[PDB]
DNA sequence: ATAA
């Protein structure tokens, strides 16, 4: 099946680029991560860092998930990360999306041995 | 509207 810890890295992991190349970037990058399949999924957020610096914030400071959850951690640094959300104009199957480079805290989610980033919280 |  797909594990969570790898569908984590399929949608929110570009360690490629150390940031977000054009305006354009979220249009080609989500529909290459497949996540817009079904529905356009409306806000994703993708990390420019090693798989090692993102999964090591599961180590770090243990903060409260959005939602009330326990198991969400903070990195310590701030990390590059280009956040993507759909316009009032997207329509599937062409789902539009407007692209914004930042760099600040991530918050993930974490499960497992070993303890790995599930689900991308928020920025911060 | 970002995890099952």
């Amino acid at each position: 099946k797909e594990t969570a810890a790898a569908k984590f890295e399929r949608q929110h992991m570009d360690s490629s680029t150390s940031a977000a190349s054009s305006s354009n970037y979220c249009n080609q990058m989500m529909k290459s991560r497949n996540l817009t399949k079904d529905r356009c999924k409306p806000v994703n957020t993708f990390v420019h860092e090693s798989l090692a610096d993102v999964q090591a914030v599961c180590s770090q400071k243990n903060v409260a998930c959005k939602n009330g959850q326990t198991n969400c951690y903070q990195s310590y640094s701030t990390m590059s990360i280009t956040d993507c959300r759909e316009t009032g104009s997207s329509k599937y199957p062409n789902c539009a999306y407007k692209t914004t480079q930042a760099n600040k805290h991530i918050i993930v989610a974490c499960e497992g041995n070993p303890y790995v980033p599930v689900h991308f919280d928020a920025s911060v």
